[PDB]
């Protein structure tokens, strides 16, 4: 069986993107000053305008408009929009105010997706079209590449193997990239740029070949953001399944985040240890209990040991209460803007991406 | 295995479904006028301003003010009291409007779509996304017959059924929780809200066999709820399975037919539903993939769960000598240049038999 499978992946500049990130660039500067700050904030914009809404209940002093503008340039405007000049309009309403054994707050179902098929236990598909858009903003930020700009859109299709349920990549179908440019520079310059200093540094060229199609800059030469809209691109890129839940702008008490980078967690170390090839983990939450209602692990037949047994294991090694959570994964450190681009998933530098050694 | 599943749907004045809502009312006023309407209708509301942005290529001459403000008032949304009303609101429209001047027509974008059925229900869909719909349908009756006057438009509804594991199958054994917060009048007290949403909504909607003594009912859960911001394409799961199946990402509303993201997840829906009726399977996921510019499908995958007798492969044959998966092609077989769009954008884009997707296609094979 040979298929093909397409993740997308967009830029920081992607205003969706602009709006995640600067979401939880808020969510940090509370928790820098104060770890038990309670953050929802969502952000929206269009060109020329950001919107800060939502709640918070904190005791950090946070200067909202450095906040933001620090966001905006970071993410290289500075081009349809700027940080010195664009309308910041803060409408957030900051109030002042067991513990491993607090209810879910909602009635949450979350997923987590392990594969073998990379290093970072993840598609193929995801993680290149995420690398490909890194590699251009380091090449952007760098200086190297001037004329790129900050919003992108990358989708990576790659033609797999199936293996008695394991999935192997075989080769690069189509990469298509668009990017935001500058004018002085041609439409054959870019595309030799994203053919050999994009693509050829980022994708092993065991899987490129000379049949491989390429749309570079597609449509020729180069809409409203909101926070929350990505979740497919934050998460899996079409693998596995989704519950629905968004995460930026989301504190650690939010489920729909803690306890979906805890499912990952799971899935990520039980592929580590080399229980399964490839794994989904379901978890569903009751409103007010704080043991989830089921745990259900799916290994698609790549496992010697049976889903039952697969359980006992999780249960043995791991505590799925939201507060237990939150403390074993450090969820009120100040790491959530670094997740808000290029996946919540992948990046081994957080903790949920670092395996649990199983006693089995 | 015993597991509990939970879905979610909200109702047609949650601001992100108002704006689905909107956003594919634009597409059908354009529809009747031009069949071939390029659309791409991106909606934003927040607290009396809804923000109209996007592209249209067509030949239509459309009313902006009037369809949102029809829609506004068919959500139900007619008074200061509600927190918004289709009189007093702006309607700020920045949409750009241009003019313009088979069947192998290219996909316009690399596209992954899956589609997906289940034996469990009537309508092959889940019952924790179909219960879901039905209670925010149900209320949205009550609201309109006059029976429940109290009610106001923005709702969210979420069920928690218990499964039990049948050979790759799924059979529902019991609802678990049922979670409901709906809008209401001042005149009217949580407690009487609680016993009508049991009464009149819960018991009319989910099958009496499901529900026991041990069933847990939040009902308004966070108190009051007399009176916030919205966007298109923000319900993609509601929309879809309520997190069965999988998703490619791809939003529906605001996008006419030529969006493959939209045609194609609806073909796959109907095929996934046409294995399920013709007895091939009892559960499938369907997985079809695009190339720009490229007409054929790059793969069509299917997976049956261990509940199909046939292989993959052959049931790939079945669907191959049965189906035409071509954007073109589609679009003429699910009738997608009819104006109906503003139906699938609240209580879900599948299980609704008046659907073209939704009608099983018989299978030769």
């Amino acid at each position: 069986g040979v298929f093909m499978f397409t993740s997308e992946s967009v830029g920081e500049g992607h205003p969706d993107k602009i709006c995640d990130q600067i979401s939880d660039a808020v969510l940090d500067a509370h928790l820098k000053q104060d770890p038990n700050a309670k953050v929802a904030c969502e952000t929206v914009c269009k060109t020329g305008m950001v919107l800060l809404c939502g709640e918070i209940t904190s005791m950090a002093m946070v200067d909202y408009q450095r906040v933001v503008r620090d966001t905006i340039k970071h993410i290289g405007y500075d081009k349809g929009f700027d940080f010195k000049t664009c309308n910041v309009l803060v409408a957030l309403e900051q109030q002042s105010p067991n513990e491993e054994d607090v209810g879910a707050g909602d009635q949450g179902l979350m997923f987590g997706y392990a594969t073998d098929e990379t290093e970072e236990c993840m598609p193929l598909t995801i993680i290149l079209a995420h690398k490909l858009n890194a590699r251009m903003a380091d090449l952007r930020r760098s200086g190297l590449l001037p004329w790129l700009r900050p919003d992108s859109k990358t989708q990576v299709t790659v033609q797999y193997m199936q293996d008695n349920g394991a999935v192997i990549p075989v080769r690069i179908h189509t990469i298509v990239i668009s990017v935001q440019h500058n004018e002085d520079i041609t439409l054959e310059e870019m595309r030799r740029a994203l053919k050999e200093q994009v693509i050829r540094a980022v994708v092993p060229a065991k899987y490129l070949d000379e049949d491989t199609v390429y749309h570079l800059q597609p449509s020729g030469r180069f809409d409203a953001g909101v926070t929350g809209r990505k979740i497919i691109v934050d998460t899996y890129g079409g693998w596995g399944a989704h519950g629905g839940g968004a995460f930026s702008g989301k504190d650690y008490t939010k489920v729909d985040r803690s306890a979906a980078y805890a499912a990952r967690w799971v899935a990520k170390s039980l592929v580590k240890a080399g229980l399964c090839r490839r794994v989904l983990v379901q978890v569903s939450y009751a409103i007010g209990v704080a043991e989830p209602l089921s745990i259900s692990i799916f290994t698609y037949g790549t496992s010697q040991k049976t889903e039952r047994e697969l359980l006992d294991v999780v249960h043995k090694n791991f505590d799925l209460r939201p507060g237990v959570i939150v403390r074993d994964l450090d969820l009120k450190k100040p790491i959530y803007q670094k997740t808000a681009c290029y996946g919540h998933f992948g990046r081994s530098e957080f903790p949920w991406e670092v395996p649990r050694k199983l006693v089995f």
